[PDB]
């Protein structure tokens, strides 16, 4: 699956119907992917990952900063699987930040599960695989919460995708605009005024 | 507020994108309202409820059996609020069933919790009865409200989702007692509507 | 057997947890934290599917005190049914000591009585004798709490916690209909007994 | 501030057979020491205490990698709930560090900084880190640690928020590790002799 496909004409949800931090009132336009939906999709993602990988030991690789929330949850759903079955893939965790250079011999001969928040141009993820592959892992797969439909796309496809979204600017669930909106659990769309108020 | 509106054309979601009980694979057509959406909407609902009804003892009245999942979830969210706020209000629970011990309601704020409202015959019958016991207040929260030409014109005080005239199951809503054990709201397929057919 | 909570188990200071402010002067200690309750229920859910996860389950909810343990255990069982290699169709019904009605729907099915607390056992004798009237294929009993109390037959099939002969409240367990709206199981204080006394 | 849940030296824990446990850690653990849910209920409260102290200005939450990641996520999740269930709410931004230091901490400046750590033992690590953070001129620094060890090696450093105060026992789970093992565990637990001899560095 290309994930849950969200279409260009997806209206999303009025912010008045949800519980949203008062400080981001005028800063968002719509709720775009309810936190809940992100959980439900993630649950299925974790099963899909377990079907494909466990399998063997896994080194779960979290791409900070925007990846931390998906990573956390996904792992929790995996852990939930590891403790209600015979199928118990043991798993160590690791962290990288990519500002495009890194901030790893552990990966050598390992099954690595890269966990990212969003692929847009796919440039970041190409930089990541090449860096990682230099450490000769056994296998490498990518999980991305979001994959943008974009002309800018070189066309790297993640192994695991939560949602396929338009090229709107979305925030929340650890996806930031200039370090803001991470403290929000739904994925939402900035307002013009939000883009302006928090411009760097 | 009419709540989250779901249009007559919303396709719901492909079942393969979600975790679904294996015994219901062929019986459902789509995931209609994802569990997590129910939660997010319920969370707000609880805050909305707590605005109108706090400040006096609330009796939460679950309408069996379909109302039990909403009731439990809604009330966990309410309690989540009540234990993280300067002052809070006592709350008692009670249960009712309508087939086709209430002086405990007098003077209190009654909050009837229901799964779906359709013609609204059901709820108007309950309200008729409840009101005889002189509650201070009565509000109804229903997860679902069906747009239907058969509606007598009852509207709840609290709505989660407004949905089309389609037959839905899950999140405690049944078809011939089935699909109660399923946390998504979903449309039941024909190849399963006849399978559980009475 | 269950989680054996010791007679001299101190519990936890209320000021270390989040407690609804209206019950602040009414509780002595937190006895069984909400989350310990959840974790052990998760485990029970796996046991229930281990013993009965190979046929139709009818889960019976004993109102009122049972509604939370029921919601939660069924939620954990529900998580098993879509994530694991074993999937058991499940229907629910609710009884209060009637109740529903109809109960013929039990015949030839696996039946799981879900109860808050087994003290004397008289409540459970009654439900076990009831359910056996409709010739089920198997009756099993899950009870969250079992008191180590003198009272004189059946041994619960699935037990969350086994506790001293202390009066406890919360997690839908009550004292005079109060404390049902508390997520933790706590020991009532002597001032709490006095304020909500009948 | 308060020492959090004081768990005694002779605390027995809970038998493993009573909980849901990863099959691959079955024999490597002795007891469940702090059930995941107990961590949760304690964390819910710690969140409110944090907000009562720090909620007056922009909070930057600083996660101490790697064993702090679980605590951090849950604590923030609670803090977020408080923030979106109130008309009053301050914005919150996040950052990370692993300890030399790994991982622009300038986002700390002028802000209310909440450091989130898994465990304080000798206390050297926290003092070392505060040495760094303090010279990014935050408005205020506060440390929350899920666990604090009662050890005679305690250099004297004490945090501001404590989940639990534990005995001098090697504990794993909830991201806390033993040679990178046991991070993928819900509960905080005590390693058996087999698991300990298994993974020793
Ligand atoms: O809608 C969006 N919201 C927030 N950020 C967005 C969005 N679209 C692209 N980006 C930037 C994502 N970029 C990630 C940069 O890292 C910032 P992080 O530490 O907050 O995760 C690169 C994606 P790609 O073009 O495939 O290499
Ligand atoms: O789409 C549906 N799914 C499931 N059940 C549906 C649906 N529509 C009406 N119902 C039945 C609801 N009717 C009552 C059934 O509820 C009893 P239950 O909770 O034991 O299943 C009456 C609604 P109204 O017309 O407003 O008085
Ligand atoms: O600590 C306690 N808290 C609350 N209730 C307690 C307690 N101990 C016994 N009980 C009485 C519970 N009984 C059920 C409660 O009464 C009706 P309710 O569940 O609707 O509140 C059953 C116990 P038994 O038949 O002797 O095995
Ligand atoms: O019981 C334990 N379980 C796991 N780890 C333990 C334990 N006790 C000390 N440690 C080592 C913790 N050290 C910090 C953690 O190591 C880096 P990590 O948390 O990213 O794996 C020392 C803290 P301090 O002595 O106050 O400078
Ligand atoms: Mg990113
Ligand atoms: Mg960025
Ligand atoms: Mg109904
Ligand atoms: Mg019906
Ligand atoms: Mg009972
Ligand atoms: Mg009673
Ligand atoms: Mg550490
Ligand atoms: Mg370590």
């Amino acid at each position: 699956s290309p994930g849950v496909v969200i279409s260009d004409d997806e209206p999303g949800y009025d912010l008045d119907l949800f519980c949203i931090p008062n400080h981001y009132a005028e800063d968002l336009e719509r709720v775009f992917i309810p936190h809940g939906l992100i959980m439900d999709r993630t649950e299925r993602l974790a099963r899909d990952v377990m079907k494909e990988m466990g399998g063997h030991h896994i080194v779960a690789l979290c791409v900070l900063k925007g990846g931390y929330k998906f990573f956390a949850d996904l792992l929790d759903y995996i852990k939930a699987l590891n403790r209600n079955s015979d199928r118990s893939i043991p798993m160590t965790v690791d962290f990288i930040r990519l500002k495009i250079k890194v901030i790893l011999s552990t990966l050598t001969g390992k099954n690595v599960l890269i966990v990212e928040d969003i692929i847009d141009t796919g440039k970041t993820m190409q930089t990541l695989l090449s860096l990682v592959r230099q450490y000769n892992p056994k296998m490498v797969k990518v999980a991305s919460l979001l994959v943008k439909r974009t002309p800018r796309s070189v066309g790297y496809k993640p192994d695991f995708v939560g949602f396929e979204i338009p090229d709107k600017f979305v925030v929340g669930y650890a996806l930031d605009y200039n370090e803001y909106f991470r403290d929000l659990n739904h994925v939402c769309v900035i307002s013009e005024t939000g883009k302006a108020k928090y411009k760097a």
